[PDB]
């Protein structure tokens, strides 16, 4: 009663109230009616959802996360004309590029910025290490020098990579996959460099993004390190800021990764074309990327036109000095097993319970860890019901055979062999895709009962290899049921 609806994932600190603005603008024009959400984990839950009709037909987030998402053949081929492709600066294109295809459009370049506060500190610190000292002189005076966030690694990697650290070596064209930067002397020197701040109570463990985001924009600490995402909430508040080059530590410069904000497009959606259309005639415009920016700073878009009029801003040129300095995020599958392993490292060795060269070890060997048996892309997650409802899991399997493909058992408990069960209420589809050469394993169960919950099992075997894994289900009875 629209004429039609697309739905849009991206996440919580972008500009979700200037996008659901384009998106009216387009319902208006066009009766599609845009619904914007920005669910916690977005990132983590679309591979579950993406082809259940839970999934969204659009999802934002930095580039590095799409390659596996395109590994397991969630996203939807873009292929532009060459009139569009020319508006973009090829070089946002190059990071949605994977294995040969375009698998989204590019939207804004990201990189972290030092942001410091003008009336607490009118010459911001060149180096890390004059942090402490400045820090022991603001406490004096009832304030702290410095707070970020401390929970995500992308916070802490431009110290951790200045002196020598990096995510996957880069050579002939190539990631090496197996070339893993995080256990050698230049991250544990940055690594260490940060736990000492937090021994000497220049800074706090517990700090998270919200935390340091209060303290700043309230005038309580001197410096803060964030993305061009962030300004207009400080604008908001009473502080005049300034948005500069990262501190050097060692003499080398901090080296932020490189994000390209990206919109990829989900293969399963029924809504491809008009996802394109959104895409392409609406958010990627002059007019589009000024009313998602006017929310929440983009950074430096992708489209040339837009970049060039706000170029003269020096926060983003600010955002670009820094980038320069920094690396790429890789898109490789790879790097949400990076990401996992660095979070580990910095949380336990920021708190104490492991030491420096004790987290980094370890997240040098997981960064670098391989599915031994090479089947699962995806396994299915433990998910929950109510009483009544329907759930779907899935699995996904890389082909290799092509005569020969992965075959799947679902098995609740022990023994109990589901396709032994598909009735009215539990049905099983399988499906393949040639373009991603991925096998997608579903197990649908309907009218879900308090007995549908408990512990299951998902079996691949090809002639050669088997792989399983276990989750379970939880049953919840319904609100209104009782009382
Ligand atoms: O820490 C665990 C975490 O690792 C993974 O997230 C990484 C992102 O994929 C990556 O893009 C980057 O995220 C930042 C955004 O680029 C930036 O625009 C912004 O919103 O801040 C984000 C950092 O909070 O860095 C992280 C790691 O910090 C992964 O894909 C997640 O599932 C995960 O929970």
């Amino acid at each position: 009663i629209e004429e039609g609806k697309l739905v849009i994932w991206i996440n919580g600190d972008k500009g979700y109230n200037g996008l659901a603005e384009v998106g009216k603008k387009f319902e208006k024009d066009t009766g599609i009616k845009v619904t914007v959400e920005h669910p916690d984990k977005l990132e983590e839950k679309f591979p579950q959802v993406a082809a259940t009709g839970d999934g969204p037909d659009i999802i934002f987030w930095a580039h590095d996360r799409f390659g596996g998402y395109a590994q397991s053949g969630l996203l939807a081929e873009i292929t532009p004309d060459k009139a569009f492709q020319d508006k973009l600066y090829p070089f946002t294109w190059d990071a949605v590029r994977y294995n040969g295809k375009l698998i989204a459009y590019p939207i804004a370049v990201e990189a972290l910025s030092l942001i410091y506060n003008k009336d607490l500190l009118p010459n911001p610190p060149k180096t890390w290490e004059e942090i402490p000292a400045l820090d022991k002189e603001l406490k004096a005076k009832g304030k702290s020098a410095l707070m970020f966030n401390l929970q995500e690694p992308y916070f802490t990697w431009p110290l951790i990579a200045a002196d020598g650290g990096y995510a996957f070596k880069y050579e002939n064209g190539k990631y090496d996959i197996k070339d893993v930067g995080v256990d050698n002397a230049g991250a544990k020197a940055g690594l260490t460099f940060l736990v000492d701040l937090i021994k000497n109570k220049h800074m706090n463990a517990d700090t998270d993004y919200s935390i340091a985001e209060a303290a700043f924009n309230k005038g309580e600490t001197a410096m803060t390190i964030n993305g061009p995402w962030a300004w207009s909430n400080i604008d908001t508040s009473k502080v005049n800021y300034g948005v500069t080059v990262l501190p050097t530590f060692k003499g080398q410069p901090s080296k932020p990764f490189v994000g390209v904000l990206s919109a990829g497009i989900n293969a399963a959606s029924p809504n491809k074309e008009l996802a394109k259309e959104f895409l392409e005639n609406y958010l990627l415009t002059d007019e589009g990327l000024e009313a998602v920016n006017k929310d929440k700073p983009l950074g430096a878009v992708a489209l040339k036109s837009y970049e060039e009029e706000l170029a003269k801003d020096p926060r983003i040129a600010a955002t670009m000095e820094n980038a320069q300095k920094g690396e790429i995020m890789p898109n490789i599958p790879q790097m949400s097993a990076f990401w996992y392993a660095v979070r580990t490292a910095v949380i336990n060795a920021a708190s104490g319970r492991q030491t420096v060269d004790a987290a980094l070890a370890a997240a040098q060997t997981n960064a670098a860890a391989d599915d031994p048996i090479g089947l699962f892309l995806m396994r299915p997650q433990d998910g929950e019901v109510t009483v009544g409802g329907s759930i779907v899991f899935s699995a996904r399997v890389a082909g290799a055979s092509l005569l020969k493909p992965p075959v799947v058992k679902w098995f609740k408990g022990k023994w109990v062999d589901l396709s032994s069960k598909v009735g009215q209420h539990l049905q099983l589809h399988d499906s393949y895709d040639r373009a991603s050469k991925v096998y997608l394993f579903e197990l649908h169960i309907t009218d879900a009962q308090t007995t549908s919950a408990g512990g299951y099992r998902c079996e691949v075997s090809t002639k050669d290899k088997f792989d399983s894994c276990n989750f379970n289900l939880t049953v919840h009875e319904a609100i209104g049921s009782g009382d």
